[PDB]
DNA sequence: CGAGATTTGATACATTGTTGCTCGA
DNA sequence: TCGAGCAACAATGTATCAAATCTCG
């Protein structure tokens, strides 16, 4: 068995989490920046580069 | 129900029409802004927020 | 069996309304609201493409 | 009318982003 | 140990197909 299911970090960061399926637009904390919510999307920009880097190189070894 | 093979669309435009898998970066046409292809940048905006409207409707339907 | 629409245009205010020749009888005929803005657009880029593709033809012929 | 060309809603294919969670410094 | 960094869910984008309407002899 291999089971995930994501919960939302913006939700569960100010309070009750929530899982998110169409939570991307309903979120109630979507903006906010406080500075606890304000370091986690710093880690989002890193991660984004991180992964997007890694898709490419992943592209390299068949050539 | 249909075979279906991706062919780059900016390539298109000049001649070559390259499949399209990885090509997006790699295009040699990556940018360009010939009014042939200063058109297509304009379809491509358009149908993404078209179909970005129909994926919220998927969501309205709650199912 | 088979499936197809539903016109997009009805759908936008949630009515549904399948299309059969729905095209003058869509109750939005000729419209301009953000959602439907779109749709309108979209021709508009394919009848400049369609228009830019048939002169260019045309110019080298000369 | 029908045959071929042009719309137009619809979907398969590919890219990019987000969070759970491991593993080795 | 316990974080940095990887990969599974999930969004956003890209191009083409097929129903359908249109153009026209
Ligand atoms: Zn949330
Ligand atoms: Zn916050
Ligand atoms: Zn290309
Ligand atoms: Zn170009
Ligand atoms: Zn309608
Ligand atoms: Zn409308």
């Amino acid at each position: 068995k291999s089971p995930r299911l994501p919960k939302c970090a913006r939700c569960r960061n100010h309070g009750y989490a929530s899982p998110l399926k169409g939570h991307k637009r309903f979120c109630m904390w979507r903006d906010c920046q406080c500075k606890k919510c304000n370091l986690i999307a710093e880690r989002q920009r890193v991660m984004a580069a991180q992964v997007a880097l890694r898709r490419q190189q992943a592209q390299e070894e068949e050539l």
